[PDB]
């Protein structure tokens, strides 16, 4: 349990390089140097960017072992923490970086294969979190790392503490913004609208509409625009994850089986120019990356 | 099959000489998957040997197999590029050799890291066995370090290299004789090897030719116990050299005894310092296979 979150010194660990921020820190490529060692291993750091006391570092520590211990092949586990006047915590560095920028950057490329098995795979690491017991609170396609273009995995969730202190808007169901509820039917919002952006190749949801109006144009009944891709049947999987009553939402157990049968037919569901040259890769490929880049279980 | 990939040139580089054997150099390399900005450390042995269509026909039968194994301590051939020299390529290892690393720390290696590493090659060499492929270069060399808690074996099943130096230090007294390469003559390797880890990487026979040894081992001279050896860990490595092939353990028989000593292993192996030396936790285990070995073990 506990040793499942390595505590580093200092001295053990350096950041070489700035990745990127977000609302809470600031990341960085770094390396890991093990005492005694000569090897220079890459990890992620997210440097917090407020500083905290010891009394607030065990609030921190009580988060960060829940976030150390989950297990599951979509799911990114939080590896070792380093408590420094600004704390910093520390991940497998996924050298793809996020889903969000990959889908930018590859837009061209990317099948209705692809993006249909991401759907199943997010799913998945949904389904397990909810299994566990944890809201994610922050689902979009910036919170998707790829491990390799056939795999991805969600990460920083679970900051309650975080979030409630201070807000992503436009990923938020509609009781999370008026009511500050979140529970595992407010992520199956989130996760629409993280499907959402995956399908129109990474735009910007409600783009140039103020934060503060989406909860009234969401009480008026507007939703996302149906993606040029996407057949009814996937805008209405997206549609559903939407409706105002939370339990009438699909719940991820679904949404796996559902866009699992799609991922089997992926060009009934997804209608992309350019679809059949592009495939997925051949199991040489998969073996390949697999032995240099992702030996879990999956 | 599938477990082969064949590679372009255009789609790896050499960057680095990590070091040259018997038959080829290593390098560290890079692989960029086309299509993607990521450069992905691989290692890459290109070999002195020259390539005809049919030695290249020859190289991928046996590449396939090498390719073929599924082992947590075994190493896997991940691709070849087969132009003017041949190129293999598989998984880069930051942390290098089993020899240089018990050189290296050799003030700072514990009896549990030591039999830890005798049961990991064992149960790799139990696992070619089962697959029925003779290593005939087994040594210290030839153990890679994944992590300091988990060692590989790599170069194994060259017949057709050195059937083409020999390594006579590390061959049984029936391969150095009659080049009779056998899983009961990998037994003898392993013995050297286990010597060369408790001796903390001295080499074998050092000074003596190597056009001597079967004189040495004909007349029932063997390497000698190592200084930090009880007299069970050293007759293993004494059972391992015995003349009768036959008679000596077998790989599976060697996982179990190591096995049992590395639940004790203070009993076993007499160290300086052993209970201020650093043991395997598991908070840097779980850190470790995180990192750097995600792999079912
Ligand atoms: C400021 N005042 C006082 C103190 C209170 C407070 C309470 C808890 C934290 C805390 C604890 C644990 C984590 C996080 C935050 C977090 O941001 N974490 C991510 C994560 O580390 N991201 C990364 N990116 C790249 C490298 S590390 C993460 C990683 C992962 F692998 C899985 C889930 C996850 O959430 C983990 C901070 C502050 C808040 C209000
Ligand atoms: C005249 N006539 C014609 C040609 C004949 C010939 C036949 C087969 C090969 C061949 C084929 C395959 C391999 C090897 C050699 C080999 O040296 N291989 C290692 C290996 O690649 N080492 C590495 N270090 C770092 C990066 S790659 C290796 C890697 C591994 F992961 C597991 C086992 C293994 O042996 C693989 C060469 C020549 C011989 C003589
Ligand atoms: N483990 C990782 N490996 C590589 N890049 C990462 C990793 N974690 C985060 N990044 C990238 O680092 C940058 C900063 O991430 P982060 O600070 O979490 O901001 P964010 O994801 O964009 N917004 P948010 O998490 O909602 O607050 C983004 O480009 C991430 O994709
Ligand atoms: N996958 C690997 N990752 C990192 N270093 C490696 C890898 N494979 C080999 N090396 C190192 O590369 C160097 C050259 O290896 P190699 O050419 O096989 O010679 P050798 O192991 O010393 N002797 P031999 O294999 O018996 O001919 C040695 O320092 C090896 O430890
Ligand atoms: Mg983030
Ligand atoms: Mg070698």
């Amino acid at each position: 349990n506990q040793a499942l979150l390595r505590i580093l010194k200092e001295t053990e660990f350096k950041k070489i390089k700035v990745l990127g921020s977000g609302a809470f820190g600031t990341v960085y490529k770094g390396l890991w140097i093990p005492e005694g060692e000569k090897v220079k291993i890459p990890v992620a750091i997210k440097e917090l960017r407020e500083a905290t006391s010891p009394k607030a570092n065990k609030e921190i520590l009580d988060e960060a072992y829940v976030m150390a211990s989950v297990d599951n092949p979509h799911v990114c586990r939080l590896l070792g923490i380093c408590l420094t006047s600004t704390v910093q915590l520390i991940m497998q560095l996924m050298p793809f970086g996020c889903l969000l920028d990959y889908v930018r950057e590859h837009k061209d490329n990317i099948g209705s294969q692809y993006l249909l098995n991401w759907c199943v795979q997010i799913a998945k690491g949904m389904n397990y979190l909810e299994d566990r017991r944890l809201v994610h609170r922050d689902l979009a396609a910036r919170n998707v790392l790829v491990k390799t273009p056939q795999h991805v995995k969600i990460t920083d969730f679970g900051l309650a503490k975080l979030l409630g202190a201070e807000v992503p808007i436009k990923w938020m169901a509609l009781e999370s913004i008026l009511h500050r509820i979140y529970t595992h039917q407010s992520d199956v919002w989130s996760y629409g609208v993280t499907v959402w952006e995956l399908m129109t190749f990474g735009s910007k949801p409600y783009d140039g509409i103020p934060a503060s109006e989406i909860s009234s144009i969401l009480e008026k009944g507007e939703r996302l625009p149906q993606p040029p891709i996407c057949t009814i049947d996937v805008y209405m999987i997206m549609r559903k994850c939407w409706m105002i009553d939370a339990d009438s939402r699909p719940k991820f157990r679904e949404l796996i089986i559902e866009f699992s049968k799609m991922a089997r037919d992926p060009q009934r569901y997804l209608v992309i120019q350019g679809d059949e040259r592009m495939h997925l890769p051949s199991p040489t490929d998969s073996n390949f990356y697999r032995a240099l880049m992702d030996e879990e279980d999956m």
